[PDB]
């Protein structure tokens, strides 16, 4: 991978692994969330800052600050088959003091055609406390150069899917996936459960008959607290309707929300 | 990567990314069982096999076989950090009737230095009855041409490891995990449990503060059969031994079936 001219974003390529791909021998939707992860890191990387997930600048470090998602939402129109490779382009822009935002574009190598695109809305937290802080005009002013300044957004219309309010299910849910929990492989080099693993939660518990009948097309998913690595989490599912879902993740004790979700699934 | 130029062995170069290591910044053991099942299947793939994990030829699909794995066998002397390049080679070769081995070497890219060293055991099934069966000369000349014919293992030593055999874990074990079940991140393309998901199980059980203070070595695991896309698993470990050694049992959770067993060598960091 590599800074693109400008050096204001970064792109990279991928060929789909044999395990990667799910029962229609194409990219699954946590494969292709993996992979941005990815190249968020290594276009933190590109540019000094640390390469955890949490994109840090050492004066963040001094004060124990960091960078975590609050919402990512993702459109596929094509998953990539194994062995395709897929070209992925990223940035970040600041929303001010609020936030920051980080977009993909996800593209066909041989064709040079959009097949997805992702955005994702990042706030700054203290990592002990848990409290979230606005960004100051000193740690703003590290970033702001490694960014475009005019607009340029993955989903660009006023009010897009990317930006819809989610409700919250209420009980009885449709569907529901009891007792899930992490393993070492959800972990990252932190210990921490990887953002990934809420998404694949979430799919749990979408009936098999619709993953077999339809395609994923569109993922939104709010990320509220963290599943520790010896919490146990309950998911439920509602179809709200193409096929739409209202989604929820809670400790299975207290029933405590750690995340809520909604997808759009495409008739094959 | 390549076929190599005797067409004999396959050889493919990864980078380790950011998601697929551990709490030392390299590499986890899923990570490399991982990357050791992606140049199998590539190793197939340029050569004509099915790209399944199966690795089947057009009379064994007619006939309703596969190849499935007996016991994996893989010791690491240093994991790749993350941005680290690893090269992997692989081969097969018959070990008659009995079935088939394939053998890896993991180097480091920078240096050639072997890094770590795999091999694995398969056996012959019909994909529907689970019944296995020796292989017939027809389906075996359809493979020799692949394989070298002069004995090439990545075991060589009189009385190695890999050959070993393992015991049965006996009730009470020291450590346990309960209540383990696979999501669909877990299955192949086929709807089966990925052979990597059962190595994580068999961890699970070992104290986080082995992890901590130790890397893993050596592991070991023989496959009995198979956890259903809808069973329930227990993962338990008993300590057997500076070195720390461990003999594991994965069963279902209700009636105690076995599925696997195995050792693993820990060493002290
Ligand atoms: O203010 C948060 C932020 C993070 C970044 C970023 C830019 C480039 C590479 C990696 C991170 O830009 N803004
Ligand atoms: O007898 C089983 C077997 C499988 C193979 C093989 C060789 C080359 C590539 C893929 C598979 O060789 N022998």
């Amino acid at each position: 991978g590599s800074l693109t001219e400008d050096g204001l974003s970064y792109k990279e390529k991928f060929v789909v692994r044999s395990y990667e791909v799910g029962s229609n021998k194409t990219a699954t939707v946590e494969t292709i969330a993996n992979l941005l992860q990815e190249v968020g890191c290594n276009h933190a990387q590109s540019v000094g800052f640390s390469t955890d997930g949490f994109a840090t600048t050492t004066t963040m470090r001094k004060l124990h600050l960091i960078w975590v998602t609050a919402r990512m939402h993702i459109e596929i129109y094509k998953y990539p088959a194994w062995g395709d490779v897929v070209e992925i382009e990223t940035w970040c822009q600041s929303e001010g003091r609020i936030g920051t935002r980080r977009d993909w574009i996800l593209k066909d190598s041989v064709t040079g055609e959009v097949t997805g695109r992702a955005t994702s809305k990042w706030v700054m937290m203290n990592q002990d406390t848990r409290r979230l802080q606005k960004v100051s005009d000193d740690v703003r002013d590290e970033y702001l150069v490694f960014c475009p300044q005019e607009p340029r957004l993955a989903f660009p219309e006023e009010n897009n899917r990317s930006l819809k309010k989610i409700p919250k299910l209420e009980d009885p849910a449709q569907y529901s996936m009891i007792g899930l929990k992490p393993r070492r492989a959800d972990l990252d080099m932190n210990q921490h459960v990887n953002n990934v693993t809420y998404i694949g939660w979430v799919l749990e518990s979408i009936p098999q008959e619709i993953v077999d009948t339809h395609e994923l097309q569109v993922i939104t998913l709010d990320y509220r607290r963290e599943c520790q690595q010896d919490d146990v989490v309950d998911s439920l599912t509602t179809t709200t309707s193409d096929s739409q879902f209202l989604h929820l993740l809670r400790l299975s004790g207290d029933g405590q929300e750690i995340n809520r979700g909604t997808t759009l699934w495409r008739k094959k």
